[PDB]
């Protein structure tokens, strides 16, 4: 019995099917009261949804799924029609995440990929039909941000506007992807301070737009 299927577990007695928002209290009640999980937060989460309101993004891309928290806050504020793409290495996260998104009636808007993002993010265009992506939500291994998005750029996925919002560049933080965006000319970056999940300890997200190469 894992700490992910008890979260999943507690959301379905605890919340209403087809309910996102009850969906992300109950996890963040879970989380707060029982046992801590690395899922973005309330107080991150507030700002996440101030991001994705100011961009109404048509196609999101996440990296790192874990339980489908942020994919169950992002993809409950998409416009009808918009989609979210998730990449989520470990097979038993998936697994969780899609359970997730099915209890809060939000699988038509989100597709799970399982595996690797480096290996992908390269079969995007051709296999995903995508063209350029709107927004990434970067929650991932932190030693990937930096390599992910520089192989998004790369493979031709980014446009000028695309948004980048970065969780956990504090804690446990990503300085070599803060410091690259931060001293690029392709990226405008915005930092907002927070704080790490169900904890009194600083985080913050960073948002770091492309503006072309
Ligand atoms: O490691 C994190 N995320 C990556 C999980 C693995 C992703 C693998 N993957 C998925 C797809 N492709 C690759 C993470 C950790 C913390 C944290 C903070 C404080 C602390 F004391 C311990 C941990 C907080 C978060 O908010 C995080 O996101
Ligand atoms: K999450
Ligand atoms: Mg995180």
């Amino acid at each position: 019995d894992t700490k992910e299927q008890r979260i999943l577990r507690y959301v379905q007695q605890n919340a209403k099917p087809g309910d996102p928002q009850s969906v992300l209290e109950a996890i963040d009640t879970y989380c707060t009261q029982k046992e801590w999980a690395m899922n973005v937060g309330d107080a991150k989460g507030q700002i996440m949804d101030a991001v994705i309101r100011e961009y109404s993004p048509s196609l999101v891309l996440e990296l790192g799924a874990y339980c489908g928290y942020s994919a169950v806050r992002m993809a409950r504020l998409l416009q009808p029609g918009a989609r979210l793409l998730t990449m989520e290495m470990n097979p038993d996260y998936a697994a969780i995440t899609q359970q997730m998104l099915n209890f809060a009636g939000l699988q038509d808007k989100v597709t799970i990929l399982n595996g690797a993002s480096q290996d992908l993010i390269p079969q995007l265009k051709k296999k995903y039909d995508v063209d350029t992506l709107d927004m990434v939500f970067l929650d991932h291994w932190k030693d990937r941000y930096l390599p992910d998005t520089l192989l998004l750029e790369k493979c031709g996925l980014l446009r000028k506007g695309t948004v980048l919002l970065a969780d956990n560049v504090i804690v446990p933080g990503t300085p070599d992807f803060l410091a690259y965006v931060r001293g690029s000319s392709s990226f405008e970056c915005t930092h907002y301070s927070s704080y790490l999940e169900y904890m009194k300890v600083v985080d913050g997200l960073e948002k770091a737009i492309y503006q072309g190469p």
